[PDB]
DNA sequence: TCTGGGGTCCTAGGACCC
DNA sequence: CTAGGGTCCTAGGACCC
């Protein structure tokens, strides 16, 4: 039969949090990101800032050119994590089939429920209302027979709204639905599709799957599927974090290896703590290092390793710095571990 | 404007053992 | 009648939040 998926997405998450915890903001253009001297980027802006065209992933200086009297906050992640924990707890009250995607997003599966007589509409409605009650903070939601359509639905009545797609409304919805709205279809893909001539799902509904498979491979057949309205993916409930990293971007490029080693030594204790929380004994399936150069090119050097240790990371780093650097300076130094299957 | 810090999933391409 | 060609790694892209 038809499944019942709800996707929930907080509104302007970080900015919403700083707004609630300080309404002295609330009406000024603010953004969470790094400082311009520290070569930072906008993590998120509120609507008064977006008004000036300030977006997430935008370099901070650019956001400042668009909004000089922007109020930039560094971030308070433990609070965001508190809110995430909270809304997840709320999600549980209605179902066990919950797949978190981030601090502020999740998929919920509710096709087997008595909570609103089967009304995904009313359960979503509730969830949002109690998020506003308990957390004093808004939320938007989408409802659909499949994941990606619930994702797309949760945007369509944003902010503090919800939207519901029924199996009856799907082909109508799909005929004029732009490809760039489907998750996983970013600007590169959305360009290749333009050259190919594809803009709506309805355009893909009438092409040749052999072609998409030849020019896109996987996440090419997916497009054909989603355009036909198929997404047989399921809420995972026990999806676990496969990797953990810690990386730092410096205010000035470094050109001395001593600087690099020093930075690795400042970063490792932080890779320690975070690892000592999924595996307090220090797992490792693989470990590795990351260098970003002045020309904004990066390289990662990882390998199979038994257990987390600094010496191997510094060896690998001294080697990555002597073999891939090419006289360049480095803006970013990073540490990284992959984790085991169980 | 001069571009973060976390992560996900795919793929090419090399290297090694058979 | 000095394997080649298949596996399994690593590096990197694209995308997500
Ligand atoms: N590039 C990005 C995008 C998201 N994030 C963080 C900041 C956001 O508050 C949070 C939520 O992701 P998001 O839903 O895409 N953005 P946000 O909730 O602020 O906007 P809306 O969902 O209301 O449109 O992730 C980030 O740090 N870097
Ligand atoms: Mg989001
Ligand atoms: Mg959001």
């Amino acid at each position: 039969g038809s499944r019942k998926i709800i996707h929930v997405d907080m509104d302007c998450f970080f900015a919403a949090v700083e707004m609630r915890d300080n309404p002295a903001l609330r009406d000024i253009p603010i953004a969470i990101g790094g400082s311009r001297e520290r070569r930072g980027v906008i993590s998120t802006a509120n609507y008064p800032a977006r008004k000036f065209g300030v977006r997430s992933a935008m370099p901070t200086g650019m956001a400042l050119k668009l909004c000089p009297h922007l109020t930039l906050l560094p971030g308070r992640f433990d609070a965001y994590k508190e809110a995430s924990n909270h809304i997840r707890e709320i999600f549980s009250r209605y179902t066990s089939r919950i797949e978190p995607l981030s601090l502020d997003e999740a998929y919920l599966d509710v096709t087997d429920s008595v909570h609103c007589h089967g009304s995904a509409t009313l359960i979503a409605q509730e969830i949002r209302q109690t998020i506003f009650n308990e957390l004093q903070l808004t939320a938007s939601a989408g409802v659909a027979p499949v994941k990606f359509l619930a994702k797309i639905a949760s945007d369509m009545n944003k902010p503090n709204g919800q939207f519901v797609i029924t199996p009856a409304e799907v082909p109508a919805f799909l005929q004029t639905l732009p490809l760039a709205k489907i998750p996983g279809v970013g600007k590169v893909s959305a360009a290749k599709l333009e050259a190919m001539g594809l803009r709506t799902c309805g355009d893909v509904q009438k092409c040749d799957l052999v072609m998409l498979l030849k020019r896109f491979g996987k996440f090419g057949r997916i497009l054909w599927e989603r355009s036909q309205g198929i997404d047989e993916r399921d809420v995972n409930s026990e999806r676990l974090r496969k990797s953990v990293g810690v990386e730092r971007t410096m205010a000035e490029d470094i050109h001395h290896w001593s600087e690099c080693e020093a930075i690795i030594e400042r970063l490792y204790p932080e890779l320690e703590r975070r690892l000592a929380k999924v595996k307090p004994d220090l797992l490792i399936a693989r470990q590795g290092v990351k260098l970003k150069f002045d020309d904004f090119q990066q390289t990662t050097q990882e390998h199979v390793w038994p257990r987390l240790n600094k010496a191997d990371l510094i060896a690998t780093a001294r080697k990555t710095w002597d073999e891939r650097r090419g006289g360049r300076g480095v803006r970013l130094v990073g540490l990284h571990v992959t984790l085991l299957d169980p």
